[PDB]
């Protein structure tokens, strides 16, 4: 197999991510940026949502979306992190904040990002949804479960569009977010993500 | 465990297919609707989301999120449907097609019916999230035209989600999906005659 991705831009570092965390290598193809993770007119119907990062298999499948691409490759290499849930519970706890973070934070720092009227209003919800994450953090190490899981890259992404692609001061406010964000940062598999120039 | 739910709303008749379908039961408690789609009153903390539909576990762990409580009752109620996926490459493909319908479908299909634009205000937002439901509709009839079902060649949650979807579209934002998307309809048809979708509502679910 291998895998399509641009240079630096959040969809494809969320796979970057979960890879090295379970130890696994994928050979890489570099494609050109179009414009909004998108593929090239000729590429495009390669990929049901028209964006890298595309998984490629040997017959020619191709699995788009980001966390499907994960979720393959959690399949693929054997490890025992279980970033997306260990047991029965923590599965169902992991799909119920990696919806919720996805849906309240990411998804509207995106919109916040590449926008005027509904990118401010984007922006007030992810104002709205930090109290909630800090105090999430305030009672739980992780996000979704006692240990670390797939919410915590996507959580991960999504503070550092608030921070350094949205000029929102998190830290300085919610130090429980601050705290997780520093835990966080400092695993091996987030190193040279790109966090500084991700987001210019 | 313990399902609460409002009587007929879009989010908690997710759950509901998806029980059925599996052949689980669970007890059901009755909450008011309050606006907002989907909100839940002054017991909201409960829910992390602060919507319905919440599952209750026999220990008091409380589960929100409709995907989230059907991955749940999948593995409380053994069943062979796979509903997520017989195997590696059916997981990967359900994860992908699941959220291909949920943003570029459902997703705005919702904010078209409850309808905050670049530049505009809340009616200008319905009518671009509409758009988007259109543009998404010629993406869904030619993948059921290549295949039976929308994530695989069997009947998964995304189908669940597929028809809920529809539901919005036509019942909903008065969309003539199936005289313009045969596939769309040959599929429509097939999932609307399975014995888990009968008395979902359908007729009255988008009023």
């Amino acid at each position: 197999m291998k895998l399509y991705e641009t240079a630096m831009t959040p969809s494809c570092k969320r796979v970057s991510i979960f890879l090295k965390e379970i130890g696994g290598e994928v050979e890489r193809v570099a494609l050109n940026v179009r414009e909004g993770d998108n593929l090239s007119e000729s590429f495009k119907q390669k990929s049901v949502n028209g964006k890298v990062p595309l998984l490629e298999l040997d017959d020619g499948t191709t699995i788009c979306e980001s966390v499907a691409i994960c979720r393959y490759l959690d399949e693929a290499f054997e490890n025992d992190l279980a970033l997306f849930g260990a047991n029965q519970l923590e599965r169902a706890q992991v799909e119920m904040w990696h919806r919720v973070v996805e849906f309240q934070g990411l998804y509207a720092a995106f919109q916040a990002f590449r926008n005027a009227a509904w990118g401010e209003e984007s922006k007030s919800r992810v104002l709205e949804f930090l109290p909630t994450l800090d105090t999430r953090l305030s009672e739980s190490e992780y996000i979704a479960t006692d240990q670390f899981s797939v919410v915590d890259i996507t959580g991960y992404i999504f503070i550092g569009f608030a921070v350094n692609g949205l000029s929102i001061e998190v830290f300085e406010k919610y130090p429980n977010i601050a705290r997780w964000f520093e835990q966080v940062s400092a695993r091996d598999a987030f190193q040279s993500s790109g966090l500084e120039v991700l987001f210019q």
